C-alpha cells in the first residue's frame, strides 16, 4: 500500500545525456507507479555523499545513482547505505555495487572500427574529463584498441580533452586542424561536443562526411539536430532505466540478485555524420 | 536543514535546464537542497508533483507551467509553504511570480523582422492552448504586424509542438503556402532550429531566403549554422531571482515586489540578415 519512492541523482545539467536517461527512469517507474525524487550532485562527492543523506532523510525506499566518478570512498558509504542503490550508466571498476551499463570499450572500439572500415588511417579522439573513469579507462582504451589492433599508430596529439561542453568540441577541432597531419574521422566521447567538432570543421570550411566522418556518443535528441545529422553510438536510455528498475525493485522487496553487475549490449545509430 | 522543491516540466530540455542552472546557484549559494521534478506539462501530474512535494515537507516551491489555470491557483493558494512562479503566467498576479514581457518580447522580435523590410512574415508557435502563446506572444505578433500594417494571415501561425521536430515539419507547411513567407518568428530556440534545417532541407539560405527569430536564447541558439538571432529571456536570472524571492518568503522578510519581471532583449546572430 505505502507509495513507493525512488531517488534518482544525475551529475548535472550540462550533459542531456544524464537528464534524458533521468526522465527515462522517470517513465519506467511510472508504470511500477513509484514516486521519483530527483536532485543533482553538479559531481562533486560531497553533494553526491550528502544527497545520500538527503535521499533517505527524504525518505526514499531507493536509489539509482548516475555519476562520473564512483571513487573507492563512494563505495564505502554507499555498502553502508540504508536504502538500496544502483548505478545507472556508471562504471564503479570494483563491482562491489549493483549496477547497469553498456561496455562504453566495447562501444568506442566499435565506433572507431567502424571509421577503420571506411578507410580511415589516422582518426583523433575528443573525449571528456580524463579524470574519470568511463574515459581515461574505457573510451580511451576502446579507441586505442581499435588503432593498433589495425596496426595504426597512436599519436598523444590525436587524443584532445574537452568539458563536455559544446564549446570545447570547437575548439578540440580547430586543435586537431592545426595538426601535422589532420584527421579524416574524429570520434567524439558525447554528443554535444560532436556537434561542437561538426560546427568547427564546418566554419573551417571542411565538409562532413565528405572530409571528415565522425562519431558522437550517448545518441541524445541532440544526434538529430544537427546538419549532418549525427552517426552516433548508443546507450539505450529505456534499458538502461528498466533493469535498473527491477533490480532496484528486487532490492527494496528484500529479494535476491543472480547478477548484480548487469551489462546492455548497444548498438551506433549511423547517420549522415559518417559516409 | 532548508530545502526547496521545483516543479518544471523536462529538466532534459535544455531550456528548463539553465533556469535549473540559477535556482541550484542560488541554492548552494544559501546552502540549500534542491529537489526536481518533471511535469511534462501535463495537468493532473502538476498537481500530483505539488501533492508529493507537500508530503516531503519542502520549505519553499518554485513552480513553472505552460499552463496556470484558475484550479490551480486554487490550489497552490492552499499552500503551507511559499510557492513562487517561475518563467509562467498567470494574469492575476496572485501567487508571487518572475517573468518578463513575453508580449513586448515577441512584438520586439517581429518588429525587428518589419524593419528590414519584412512583409510576409509567419509565426511557428507552440500549442496555442497554453496561455503564454495565445495570450502574449501570438497576441504581440499580431500587434507588431497590425500596428504596421501588414496582413495577420492565418495560415502564418503554424502551431508546433515545442519539439525540433514541429518546427521542420511548420517549414515545410509555410512552403507550401501560395504565398510564402520572407521571414520567420520562432516560438522557441529549439523549434527554431528545426524551422532553419527544415528550409536549409529543401535548398534554401538563412537569412538570404528566409530570416528566422528564435526565443528564450538559450545555449542551442549557438549550436546551429547559421547562428539563431533569439529573443533573450534569461531563464539562468529567472531563476536565481526567483530563488531569492522564494527565500524572503520562507524566511518571513519583506516582499515589496511580489511579482517581478526582468527586462529581456534580442541576440542578434547570423539567422538575421
Ligand atoms: O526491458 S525489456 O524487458 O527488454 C522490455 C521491457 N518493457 C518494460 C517492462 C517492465 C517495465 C518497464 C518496461
Amino acid at each position: 500500500k505505502k507509495t513507493t519512492t525512488v531517488g534518482v541523482i544525475i551529475p548535472d545539467i550540462s550533459n542531456i545525456f544524464y537528464a534524458e536517461l533521468a526522465r527515462g527512469i522517470e517513465d519506467i517507474a511510472t508504470m511500477y507507479k513509484y514516486n521519483i525524487i530527483l536532485s543533482n550532485s553538479d559531481q562533486n562527492q560531497d553533494k553526491e555523499l550528502h544527497l545520500l543523506n538527503n535521499m533517505l532523510g527524504k525518505q526514499v525506499d531507493g536509489i539509482i545513482f548516475m555519476s562520473g566518478n564512483v571513487t573507492e570512498e563512494h563505495v564505502e558509504e554507499l555498502k553502508k547505505s540504508p536504502v538500496p542503490v544502483v548505478l545507472a550508466a556508471s562504471i564503479e571498476s570494483t563491482n562491489q555495487i549493483p549496477s547497469v551499463t553498456i561496455d562504453y570499450e566495447q562501444a568506442a572500439f566499435d565506433a572507431v572500427q567502424s571509421l577503420i572500415d571506411s578507410g580511415h588511417k589516422n582518426i583523433a579522439f575528443v573525449s571528456g574529463t580524463l579524470e574519470e573513469p568511463i574515459n581515461h579507462a574505457k573510451k580511451v582504451k576502446g579507441y586505442k584498441r581499435a588503432l593498433t589492433e589495425s596496426g595504426l599508430p597512436v599519436r598523444d596529439s590525436y587524443i584532445v580533452e574537452g568539458d563536455y561542453t559544446y564549446d570545447s568540441g570547437i575548439e578540440a577541432v580547430e586543435k586537431l586542424l592545426e595538426e601535422d597531419e589532420k584527421p579524416t574521422a574524429i570520434f567524439v566521447g558525447t554528443d554535444e561536443m560532436a556537434l561542437g567538432v561538426i560546427h568547427g570543421a564546418q566554419d573551417r570550411g571542411l565538409n562532413v562526411p565528405n572530409d571528415l566522418e565522425i562519431i558522437g556518443f550517448d545518441n541524445t535528441r541532440l544526434s538529430t539536430m544537427v546538419r549532418p545529422q549525427l552517426t552516433s553510438v548508443v546507450q539505450p536510455m529505456y534499458d538502461i532505466g528498466a533493469v535498473a528498475m527491477r533490480l532496484l525493485t528486487k532490492y527494496m522487496n528484500k529479494e535476491t540478485v543472480d547478477s548484480s553487475i548487469v551489462q546492455l549490449p548497444h548498438r551506433i545509430e549511423f547517420r549522415q555524420s559518417t559516409k
